[PDB]
């Protein structure tokens, strides 16, 4: 009752000068200053929402306010990519010396970001077991623990975390729980903030954008996590970039999203650009319609793939006899995303053959386009790893990953049948 | 003493809402109506320049006002291309039964437009001889003559017309003289309105655009030609699209550019789109700088080509022995555009060979890019005419057309020398 209307209207009222119905693109680097006073105010953070700059573009501003509305959150901040949003978030609450605790069931790229990049910058990422229990989160946390990280639907095995208990635990302890909600389609399938996460992160490049046209990421702040504790000196310190201003004092419950902007984004410069933000808004306008058709296509193909003689198994979490099926229902109302996995009975060789017979389905490594995508990681993504380190990563040699698009399901059935022969 | 500043500022003040320094792109189909009264006014032509619509876009509006300023004119109107600007102009002042008189030294596409398209819609185009003398215009004029057409620099001989005398003659007769000023680089090299033309037309796709990136055209109105004479019932009639409004009464000296918008553009729909307009404004920003380097490069190469053993002749109206050299001086301050022509002494074959040895210069049919362009019309553009109907068109079989770009003239010399062996 309302997502459908937010995704068309939240964050933008027709611009007063032109009364344009569509959001304008402001391919600008700069904004003339209304007066020296307004200009003094901008640099002092005294007129926050109202003066535009190299770090708040008005086209990007619509995207942000809209995303916050779609996630049930209070404010959002866009960046040049999902990776840059994860990095800017973590780097806003943590500095060299700190650590964070993460599920290890991570998107290939976020694993490496944790293990190599953050490590090098003196931010220790400690990993839970693959079952990512709240106990193990708690067990790994100490005075310098700065966040816990988990994904709405985890990387290789498509597990759903134990989100309610995780959130209660993190809050109980006073750690910011951050959920990478990319697989929750912008809050449509799931809003982690509603279940008590502190912060959400997205690769908008995937289903929010939707059309495989732009790379983009975002952080969404619920505005309800106490930064005051003593766990977040970075948020409470007087701020050297702003002449000793205290962000928790000037901005209260929004101090995080404000800091990520005026400090992290200001210094590191992962600007999302305005055309790109504009192209995201376009895909956001149909987010719920694509979401629904995605998830229906995915269920249908999950069932169908099992009835197939050449298929050993299928891993979608919305299948009835799945490990985490109760969780699919609790969190995603029965609709846990649009990525499934399946093993071929003819193994690695047959998986390779299947990819080579694809015609309509595209052979590539992304997820979340309108078009249906397939990859055989064992021969591709992870082909640099030995089979033993592969199996180590949860990558089984006969597994194909399907990111199910919006084509007619009968056309997809015909294609899969052909490719599987 | 001002063109340089006009091409950066005319037509746009930072939008009051965002104070954007760059001009926004308004990729919008519509504008919300402020109130029903404002909407009544828009449809009645009552608050002309102030309310935006599908036929006045604000990004396109900046390009128009800016071009009018660069031409010394009063108002302009943009279209989806140079052809469409020419068709919309002629179709605004002429209807079935009328005729117009034109030089026949026309850009390839405009010839066809006159001879096939206009003819079929019952608008007769009568041709002067190749010397386009004002008295030949007069000779061909009658009660129903609606305009005279000439180009600032005609094709293919690169003749410059007898512009002052032509303009006096047309005005003394009360016919609209229209100059296709494309080769005048948006008013930079020449402003026909300053010499008394009624209207100017451009293929913005060429030097005004400048980067070969966008197709675009425009009409520019001097706002000083009397339409009330009885020669222009189309302009004075009560107007059936607007409940019998008389455009000469409501808009006085701007009635033509207004009609072209609210009537011809509204019915025919050659909209220039706003990205495209935005990209033109970007090239307009450097027009004068490109213009000067173009014309310098052209002179140097015109001289250099004559010293070349393999070159029989060079046609460039800025060479000092040229027929119409006095005219280059009167009209273009010594700088008559950036297209030249030259014949190879090894004829058609050597011309084909030269084009086949180009590396840096691009082989294509088009003028006015930043990059230097070459074509051999006898083997290409006109390859379907017999040699004698070729010679008839002024297309001699050894002629190469060079549209001279902005690369370093020494690199161009090294390339030509070597293409010419
Ligand atoms: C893509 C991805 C990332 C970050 O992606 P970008 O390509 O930088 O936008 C993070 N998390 C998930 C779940 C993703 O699939
Ligand atoms: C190209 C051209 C035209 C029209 O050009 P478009 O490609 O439609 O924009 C008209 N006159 C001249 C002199 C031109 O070179």
């Amino acid at each position: 009752m309302r997502f459908e209307t937010l995704q068309l209207h939240a964050g933008y009222e027709p611009e007063p000068t032109t009364l344009s119905r569509q959001v304008p693109i402001y391919p600008t680097t700069s904004y003339v200053f209304k007066s020296p006073e307004h200009a003094a105010n901008l640099f002092a953070l005294k007129e926050f929402g109202n003066i535009y700059s190299r770090i708040m573009n008005p086209t990007v501003d619509v995207l942000e306010k809209r995303l916050a509305a779609l996630e049930g959150g209070k404010a959002a901040l866009a960046t040049a990519s999902g990776h840059a949003a994860q990095f800017l978030a973590l780097t806003t609450l943590a500095q060299a010396g700190d650590n964070i605790v993460s599920t290890p069931n991570l998107y290939g790229g976020t694993f490496n970001q944790f293990k190599v990049t953050l490590k090098r910058l003196g931010i220790e990422v400690r990993f839970t077991s693959r079952e990512e229990r709240p106990e193990e989160f708690l067990a790994l946390t100490d005075e310098k623990t700065r966040a816990w990280w988990v994904e709405s639907i985890g990387n290789p095995a498509l597990n759903i975390p134990d989100l309610e208990a995780l959130a209660q635990a993190a809050r109980e302890k006073g750690v910011a729980l951050i959920v990478d909600n990319t697989f929750g389609m912008g809050g449509y399938l799931l809003r982690p903030l509603a279940w008590g996460a502190a912060l959400v992160t997205h690769s908008l490049t995937k289903w929010v954008g939707g059309h495989g046209a732009v790379i983009a990421g975002a952080i969404v702040d619920g505005g309800n996590f106490p930064w005051e504790g003593g766990r977040y000196p970075l948020l409470t310190e007087p701020q050297p970039g702003y002449h000793g201003l205290r962000l928790t004092e000037a901005f209260g419950e929004l101090a995080f999203i404000v800091k990520a902007r005026v400090d992290g984004l200001r210094d590191q410069g992962q600007a999302l650009g305005p055309f790109e933000a504009w192209v995201v808004l376009l895909g956001m306008e149909t987010l719920s319609l694509r979401a629904e058709r995605h998830v229906e296509n995915t269920l249908h193909l999950a069932h169908w793939l099992l009835e197939q003689p050449q298929v050993a198994w299928v891993n979608y979490p919305g299948l009835p006899h799945h490990p985490h099926h109760d969780r699919a229902q609790k969190y995603f109302k029965g609709k846990p995303g649009a990525v499934l996995t399946f093993g071929l009975k003819g193994g690695y060789e047959a998986a390779k053959r299947f990819i080579s017979r694809l015609k309509l389905i595209s052979h590539l490594a992304n997820v979340g386009d309108t078009r249906t995508l397939a990859i055989h990681p064992a021969s591709t993504t992870h082909s640099q790893l030995s089979p033993e380190e592969q199996a180590q990563a949860g990558v089984s040699p006969e597994m194909v990953r399907l990111s199910v698009g919006l084509e007619h399901v009968e056309d997809l059935k015909a294609e899969l049948k052909e490719a599987l022969a």
